[PDB]
């Protein structure tokens, strides 16, 4: 199976697999059953922003999800990630719908990884930033239903020609190049990610959510990973 | 008095004011009596590197001090810094000698602060990097004995025309511009700093150390802050 | 007198001091009489963006001023800037009104300077970015009429409590720290600047314009520099 | 055939295909016959640094190649690159030996591309930096003889187990992800690259050189591109 570390923006509470009874953000370490969650007052139809950070000295994975003027939700978890993940990874965004649905629209996405040793000049860094997505994004690996649309946005899940979201959809976008997130001689390894998103829905209880995730480089959408599994895991273990 | 947050590279153990009985790195929150320390196997005559990081989501101030091939020391402390520090600050390096002495030579120094809201474009950022220091550094506020020398290095404490360190010395260097490290509407505030240093000494027990610190913008060397107080505090409370 | 290098967004044609007969952007080297200009179809009431770049290898100062979907104007000039400017400078924005008027509202401003030698790690860099301006910007030197307003914007020229622009106004904002833009041992020196602006006016022929400029560190608004002189020069020579 | 833009550090003068009669740096636009060259006093056995820059406003491709304390060579050429290159590219380093030989050792390599529109936040950016190369660089496409060695350096051309260079060698390293270097709606597109290199040789006239190049994403070493052709072109046209 894949090896998965993820920050989930979980719009739909699946209490039968350990979700809290409200929409939440969570930190997922090799399981959909989040190691840490926080209540998320998500705002359908508003543009939100997520910021995710980690470094190997502090060993604290943190995320904040915000809507201008409305709400800020933070979640953190203490974990040695470079003990969980392989040394080379790909990074990506995932999203799903299930019986219930929502758009999972990514408006922008940026990421920075640094592998330091003894200097101000790092041993390695990778930074990418997209504030719009081209119609043929050659630096993205699109998986499942993920497409880019005429407005330059990344639609992780299926939307109709009029933009209405569809159920039973899964899609992911990985950055094309592998990322060297740890190396035995590194003094410190860090990563930071930001994305902005727009979740719209006609459902009373929209679903299922969006994640930023880090995985083995050959990661692919698991069989049976739809809906509540957010396109990351094959089961709810 | 000034308001001080600092990471100390403390070369001399002053057990009578709460130092551990070995050279150590420490996190100092408004007191020379570190809130957290780690044993530091410091290598006289070798170039070392310090990396310091913090963000307001994780609320964990961490530092790693390293010598290539030799040693790595890490220390962390959980603290809401933007509750300790004013909204505007200056950032700097300090060093001292006392009865015992050492060079406190800074070879390079970089710093980044970010004040984010809802976007990939921050509300504010400041980044500076020096890999050498000019003879008249107009973007530094030099305090006490601090000078720049013919090799382009920053000598925080007094050195002879032949480079031999002198006792009873204190010096600091602040970046000229104030730094906006928090603002009530910020989603996240972060800072990162790196410097490389060279501590040489003919003393069996060199002293006193080097710090990276953050203070009120009008910070100045306190009266009586020499030696064990590292040019940051007026007393050992 | 001051030593001035500037990119002017000149909204008002003063043909009697060498302006073209249309609104224009220009490159100014120690004179309001631009060394190079380009016609600027400026859009009152729309947010524009300016990008300015230079490096000491290419020795070409270039600027592009754009309005989304509407227009793009470019101007360039071949010049050895590090032969014109002192080694230490301050960088800033200026604006004026005269008999005719306009708002000179800066919404965001960023700047990067790099002083390189033999490595990927530079000898020096400075980067700052403002996507909003605080009510008390301690890292800006405000000169003349320049203020920051309740929306977080920088108003270079005087505006009424209702936002109506006033005539006979001059204002500038400098970054607080001096910038080391050349050094004899540098392999390459570069700078880049971006700002976004909003010019509104009830006048048929708004005036006078906005500049990004680089000057001696002790630069101040010259006597008699109002209106057509854009707060940069004491005369039209 | 491939579409090639390159900066060549040409150590061996092949006057029969248009080289100057001395080692030189050159700007190559779809031909090994450089559009612009400069004399290069290359220093065998010393570490050199190359810096390359371009932006679509200035439309000037420039390079500087330097040895600390010894020499600086600059070359520039005015060209609309985004009229020469496809919209998506890969970027890389190449090197060759022929009858004569040299090591073509890359010690570090960094690259930044920016695709801007109306804001401080770009429409796209990609930045990578390597100050050492891992034994299995999963973010590099190694072509021909290129390998990474035990010191963490990139050896573009073949070297013996003792480090002696071999003749008749060609090797290239491309960054894994494609790069979006132009887009019709971009206000400005820019790129910058730096690498440091070490050329050693026992030959009186070492050969053949190192390039930084930009090409169609599916670029590969052309048949017959050895020696004087630097692994970039199939012929000397
Ligand atoms: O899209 C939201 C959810 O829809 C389905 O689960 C249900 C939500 N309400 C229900 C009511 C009945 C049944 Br049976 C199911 Cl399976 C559900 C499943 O597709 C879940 O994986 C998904 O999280
Ligand atoms: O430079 C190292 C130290 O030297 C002095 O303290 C002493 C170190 N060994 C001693 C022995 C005797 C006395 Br009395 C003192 Cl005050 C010291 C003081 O200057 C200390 O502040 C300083 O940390
Ligand atoms: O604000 C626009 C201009 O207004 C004044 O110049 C005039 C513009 N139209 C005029 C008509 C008459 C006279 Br007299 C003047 Cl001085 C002007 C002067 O203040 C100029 O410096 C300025 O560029
Ligand atoms: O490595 C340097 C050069 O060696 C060969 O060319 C020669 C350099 N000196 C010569 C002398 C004779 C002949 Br025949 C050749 Cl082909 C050469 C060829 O391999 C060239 O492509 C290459 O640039
Ligand atoms: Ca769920
Ligand atoms: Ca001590
Ligand atoms: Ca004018
Ligand atoms: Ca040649
Ligand atoms: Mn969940
Ligand atoms: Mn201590
Ligand atoms: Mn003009
Ligand atoms: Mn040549």
């Amino acid at each position: 199976a894949d090896t998965i570390v993820a920050v989930e923006l979980d719009s739909y509470p699946n209490t039968d697999i350990g979700d809290p009874s409200y929409p939440h953000i969570g930190i997922d370490i090799k399981s959909i059953r989040s190691k840490s969650t926080a209540r998320w007052n998500m705002q359908t139809g508003k543009v939100g922003t997520a910021h995710i950070s980690y470094n190997s000295v502090a060993k604290r994975l943190s995320a904040v999800v915000s809507y201008s003027g409305t709400s800020s939700t933070t979640v953190s978890y203490d974990v040695d990630l470079n003990n969980v993940l392989p040394e080379w990874v790909r990074v990506g965004l995932s999203a799903t719908t299930g019986l219930y649905k929502e758009t999972n629209t990514i408006l922008s996405w940026s990421f920075t990884s640094k592998l330091k040793t003894n200097s101000i000049a790092d041993a390695n860094s990778l930074h990418f930033s997209f504030s719009q997505f081209s119609q043929n994004p050659k630096d993205l690996i699109l998986q499942g239903d993920a497409t880019t649309d005429s407005d330059g946005n990344l639609q992780l899940t299926r939307v109709s020609s009029d933009g209405s979201p569809q159920g039973s959809s899964v899609g992911r976008a990985l950055f094309y190049a592998p990322v060297h997130i740890w190396e035995k001689s590194a003094v410190v390894a860090s990563f930071d990610a930001t994305f902005t998103f727009l979740i719209k829905s006609p459902d009373r209880d929209p679903a299922d959510g969006i994640t930023f995730f880090i995985a083995n480089t050959d990661t692919s959408i698991p069989s049976g990973s739809g809906g509540r599994l957010l396109g990351l895991f094959p089961d709810a273990n």
